[PDB]
């Protein structure tokens, strides 16, 4: 299907998907919603709505529904930690 530089190095193949992308997740590292089952934002995704909603602050659900916590009645807000770990790269060079 689809191969090369231009466009995703995979193919339509997996049971899972992403959410905005729709299209196919390279591995369980994509970020998936602690409460929602079907929200499923990847790296690419995630990041987008780290910086807009707070690169240094809080950030909630990817998807713009501020999801609280399971069994927590608080909002997961990514910690500089993971911040980083999913943005692999601060400068917007
Ligand atoms: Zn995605
Ligand atoms: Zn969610």
């Amino acid at each position: 299907g689809s191969s090369g530089s231009s466009g995703s190095p995979m193919a339509n193949s997996g049971p899972l998907c992403c959410t905005i992308c729709h299209e196919r997740l390279e591995d369980t590292h994509f970020v998936q919603c602690p409460s929602v089952p079907s929200h499923k934002f990847c790296f690419p995704c995630s990041r987008e709505s780290i910086k807009a909603q707070g690169a240094t602050g809080e950030v909630y659900c990817p998807s713009g529904e501020k999801c609280p916590l399971v069994g927590s009645n608080v909002p997961w807000a990514f910690m500089q930690g993971e911040i980083a770990t999913i943005l692999s790269g601060p400068s917007s060079g």
